[PDB]
Formats: C-alpha cells, structure tokens, sequence
C-alpha cells in the first residue's frame, strides 16, 4: 500500500511534463493543419519537417503505449498524404486536365471554396524543390521516410511518382501527341481559349493541320518549363517526320507553284523554327531552310520525282 502511494506520486509527478509534451505536439500539428487549410502547401511542408523532428528527438514519444503513440504517429502520416494530395489534385486537376484524348493548361488557379490565387510557376518551384529536389523521386526522404503506415505511404509514393512520370516528365503527353502526328485518320485541333488540345478520329491538308495545332499548342499553350520538355523530347521527331510527310506529298503540295497547301507548309515550318528558340534546347535544331528551298524551286518537286523514279529504275 506504501508502495501504491509511492507509484500515486511518482505517477503525478510527471503529469505536468506530459501535457506538456503533449501541447507542444497539438501546436505543431495545429500548424500543418492551419497551413493545409489555407493553402499555404510550401509552408505546411516545414511544418511537417519541425514535428518530424520532434517526432524523432522525443524519447518519451516511442515509449508512449503502443495504440497511442501510433495513433498519433498515424494521424500526422494522413496530414502527409492530405498536403501531397492536395498538391495532386491541384496539379492533376486544377492546372492541368488531361482527359484520353482533351490536354488542357492554365497557368493560374483559384481553388477552393476561399479561392486561393495559385501560379504554375511558383507552385512547380517549391513542388520540385521538396519532393523532388534530385532531379528525381527522392525515395530515402523522411516524407516517405518517417511514415508507418503501409497503405499511406503507398499512396504518397504513388501520387508523387505520377507528378514526376507525368506532369514533370510529360510522359503520357508525349506519347499521345506521339501516337497522333502524321497518322492518317488521327485527328487533332486547338481551341487557343481554352487553351485544350483535342484528339478526334476521321486529307494531306488534314493532316498538316492537326500537326501545326500541336505546334501552336507548344508555342503559345505552355510554361517555359513544359514547352522544353517536350521540345526536347519531340523536337527530332517532329524534324525527321514533318519533311518526310512533306517529301512523300510533293505531288500534291509542290506540283504547282502556288498550291495552297504550301502557305499551311510555310507556316508550320516557320513555326517549328520558333519551336526551337523559344524552347531553347540544343538537342534539335530548325533553321527551316531545307523547307523554304523545297516550297519555292520548282527544280526541287522535279528532283525529288527524278530521284524516286531511279530507286527503281
């Protein structure tokens, strides 16, 4: 019974250092959650890396029993995948809405119901810088690091290797822009308002003009950012692709001096040319001339016949 009264007040005698313990960590979760909710994201991710670091410095924190301290330990995993679920959807459904066959782009976003100003820009710098600062996914980073929860990490993995994949790496843009150009049948168009690059099912006019949408898509549709990147990825198909096409349709475009299929010709050849500057890479370059010559020697039409003709021959 001396030592039931002795246990009574070892017991009290620690309660104040507990609470205490235990407002430190409500105020360090209270800021995750106030920045969540006013969309502070950048902020809320320095949130989270103070209350992981008193997190991994409380001694007292792992010897908690067990169903409290992973209930908490659980509770702050869920604010991670809030922030980067947060961050998705502003990005796989705010600024970009890529659809199986619709890509659209704004560079600008009010979200929410107090509708927050977000620009592209700013929000893909602190994006890359935290999550993604190698270059790469950074897959031994306490974000996911710290997290003990299977199915919550999973997810933040998850989530963040598509930001990477596919609104970093562009990959599926890519490719359905990839699977469409100078395909006879596949179809595609710009609405510059807006600003949406529409796949359609559906001749030689047809087809330049649904590859110059394409172009027009990366010239005036993009952040500097994302016209690099698929200009870099693109930029030599587009080249060998865009005079193949024109070479191989010669009798159609270059057969008579002003055919008007050479003004669309032009066009796009100035504009892949424009491409290259703007994008600024150095893995492809278009000075157009090839194209320019073509359109206005008529010798040119007769060589390309001479030269088709003697492969044969």
């Amino acid at each position: 019974d001396s030592s039931d009264l002795l246990q009574r007040e070892a017991i009290l005698a620690n309660e104040l250092n507990i609470l205490d313990n235990l407002k430190t960590f409500l105020n360090l979760i209270k800021e995750v959650k106030t920045n969540l909710n006013i969309l502070e994201l950048e902020n809320c991710y320095y949130s989270l890396q103070s209350l992981r670091k008193k997190m991994r410095n409380n001694a007292a924190y792992l010897k908690q029993s067990f169903n409290f301290q992973q209930s908490i330990s659980t509770y702050v995993d869920t604010l991670h995948l809030e922030l980067v679920s947060t961050l998705y959807k502003i990005l796989t459904n705010g600024f970009w809405k890529i659809t199986e066959n619709s890509i659209q782009f704004t560079p600008t976003v009010e979200w929410g119901k107090d509708k927050v100003h977000i620009e592209y820009d700013t929000f893909m710098d602190f994006v890359a810088q935290q999550y993604f600062p190698k270059g790469s996914l950074d897959n031994q980073a306490w974000f996911i690091l710290d997290m003990t929860s299977a199915d919550s990490q999973e997810q933040v993995r998850a989530k963040l290797n598509t930001i990477m994949k596919e609104y970093m790496n562009l990959s599926r843009i890519v490719s359905m822009i990839k699977n469409s150009i100078f395909i006879s049948g596949k179809e595609i168009s710009y609405e510059n308002e807006k600003n949406i690059l529409v796949f359609s099912k559906s001749c030689v006019s047809t087809v330049l003009t649904s590859f110059e949408a394409v172009c027009d898509f990366m010239l005036d549709g993009l952040a500097f950012r994302d016209r690099k990147t698929l200009s870099y990825e693109l930029g030599p198909l587009f080249n060998t692709e865009f005079t193949k096409f024109v070479k191989n349709n010669a009798s159609i475009i270059l057969e008579s001096l002003d055919s008007p299929l050479k003004n669309l010709v032009s066009v796009i050849n100035n504009k892949l040319t424009r491409l290259v500057a703007k994008s600024e890479v150095t893995n492809w370059t278009h000075s157009g001339k090839e194209i320019q010559d073509l359109l206005m020697n008529k010798q040119l039409y007769y060589n390309l016949l001479l030269d088709k003709v003697l492969e044969s021959h």
